[PDB]
């Protein structure tokens, strides 16, 4: 099979759709990525992961660092082995985790009690048999004043190459995987523009938009992608890192996103948040006590195939880990049917209208 | 479909293997129900309890009574729509948990917060739509008086009755439901014939053993099982209420019960305790750390298929919800494949060769 292969099938303005294959599967774009923080995606067997129609995680180097420990599980057969899922696995660096969960930055790296360098962050992830390697970066805090921007971002692309050359010289990690750069510059048009440059010079096999939905309002963020996206180079996927809301997704696929990860589905299901075609629904509301719909009228997950609001209503409400379990597999189900129709959208050339019928009945 | 049809396939000793058909399907005995207190076995899909090997749970009244609460269960479409469980149903009676979990109690019976009386209860399973409905009774502290024992049973025995007419009087419950009485009388012989005695004489499609796993050791629980469980009709089913491990199991099956429920297998699992063969293991123990062996080397269930125990040990030491997933269900796939060997060996007239070696090992 292919190490990295990316091939767009179909385009719609600066939209795409198609596949990246890769030795352990075949990722359709544009991708959500469900997160599995722990070496889990929350309340949910792989198997049931995969059913909602995943093609990807995405793991974090930073936890599984932690815990158990990259040697161990790399001891213990990888990550892939370890979790039991067989598909491909995009791994966060670590760079963004280190200064929010943790912290002394340096040239070198990030120090930090719960060092952590670009060399360390690929080896881990190497260790942990991550396919998709993200460079190790700092996640420059928004706002940030221009000259902070600039030498944060100038950091990370110091750190992109680092990883870069980490990652090549490592043969099994080099033949096996892909290595993508991260994007920086706040919301600055001209350092997104350098930090574009600068990674397209070190070369990667994808490009994501880092910093982002990190303060900056949808309207923001859009305004960002606008300008950010059109500087990644075209032939390789574009990632949006830690997007979003459905809505967020869509427009973000309007402006060139290709990938996506983002623990709204898994946690805000715990928390009673289901998403539907019709928009958010908090199902622990007493107006869902006696509502024997589905979650989703539309959806055709397992979930919405059998249970009621009502019940799942009732399920939250008494803290039922089923509750957890249905919560998220619908919305994870919910996410990859939207990814399922904006591909097939794009594909169709209708994605224009389907994004304005999407908002339409989403917000309204 | 029969209504309650009990026939017994073979004998050994005392234990008996065989068949409860009920309209909703068949119950193999000796039978394990995984409880589903608050209308879910905590952690499973209905569909993964079936997997497993059970042919029917338990419900609570009490705790549905409180919570979504039976009229608004009945409106939803009763327990089994509700919760996606289409097998046989055995609620218990509320007797033992407004005692436990809540009271004052009178011979009407009795009120509490958190009035609930035999035909109440009755009114509630009815409600609930459950197969199998337990007279609502009293399950006596232990250790009590005799003469505390002997007005707790008696009461018990006149809201038998009021049970039975309750029941009875309810033509569709009648039809298609079956009706347990439960026998009483703590740790004394002859408040325990006194017991059966009332309770066939009114006549009941199955007979419980109360009162037990509330105080007494596995000593003093067999010692009143050796005696007890010979006073109920031969002809029907014996019903254990809340019990137990494993070897509590095979001694109470040697002494003569053909049902069981517990909420060891879902509660210990959530809590990191796993049965094998070999005896129960705290899967957080770092011994599991890295440690490739399925939770147990011999077990059929999808767990042991696929996950290790090092795994299990790294989701259940980070509170993952999955871990609380997967040693539930490995917990009662075990408790069931120990119910089919059970069947099996009685069935093969080698149960009692069975009971020793299952013994030898587990405590080993
Ligand atoms: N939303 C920004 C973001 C999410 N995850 C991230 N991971 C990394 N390494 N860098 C980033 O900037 C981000
Ligand atoms: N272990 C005793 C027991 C468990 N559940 C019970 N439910 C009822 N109604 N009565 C009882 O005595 C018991
Ligand atoms: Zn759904
Ligand atoms: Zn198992």
């Amino acid at each position: 099979r292919p190490r990295f292969s990316f091939s767009i099938a179909a385009r719609e303005g600066k939209a795409r759709t198609g596949t990246i294959e890769m030795k352990r599967g075949v990722i359709r774009t544009p991708a959500f990525m469900p997160v599995g923080t722990a070496a889990t995606v929350k309340a949910l067997k792989p198997e049931t992961v995969r059913a909602t129609g995943a093609d990807i995680i995405l793991g974090n180097t930073y936890h599984l660092m932690l815990r158990p420990g990259a040697e161990r599980i790399a001891k213990l057969g990888g990550l892939h082995s370890f979790m039991g899922w067989d598909r491909p696995i995009l791994t966060d660096s670590g760079g963004y985790q280190v200064m929010s969960l943790s912290t002394k930055q340096s040239e070198e790296g990030v120090t930090f009690k719960s060092m952590l360098s670009p060399e360390r962050s690929i080896e881990i992830q190497h260790l942990l048999g991550s396919d998709i390697v993200m460079a190790f970066d700092e996640c420059t805090p928004y706002p940030a004043t221009p000259s902070r921007a600039a030498s944060s971002m100038e950091r990370s692309m110091r750190w992109a190459k680092r990883s870069r050359d980490a990652f090549d010289s490592r043969k099994e990690q080099a033949e096996n995987a892909a290595l993508f750069g991260i994007q920086q510059g706040s919301v600055f048009e001209n350092l997104r523009q350098q930090s574009a440059d600068a990674l397209a010079e070190i070369g990667f096999d994808g490009y994501a938009v880092g910093g982002l939905a990190v303060g900056q309002g949808q309207d923001e963020m859009f305004r960002v992608l606008d300008f950010s996206v059109p500087m990644l180079p075209d032939d390789k996927p574009h990632y949006l890192m830690g997007v979003g809301k459905p809505d967020d997704i869509v427009g973000a696929v309007e402006r060139g996103i290709d990938m996506f990860d983002c623990v709204l589905p898994t946690r805000s299901g715990r928390n009673g948040q289901a998403f539907t075609w019709d928009g958010p629904i908090n199902i622990r509301n007493a107006r869902f006590s006696e509502d024997l719909k589905p979650l989703d009228s539309e959806c055709h997950c397992a979930v919405c195939q059998k249970w009621s609001r009502a019940y799942i209503h009732h399920l939250i409400r008494a803290g039922e880990i089923l509750g957890a379990m249905l919560m998220t597999e619908h919305n994870i189900a919910f996410y990859q049917q939207l990814m399922q129709k904006i591909r097939d959208s794009i594909s169709e050339g209708r994605f224009s209208q389907f994004a304005q019928d999407f908002r339409a009945r989403y917000f309204a």
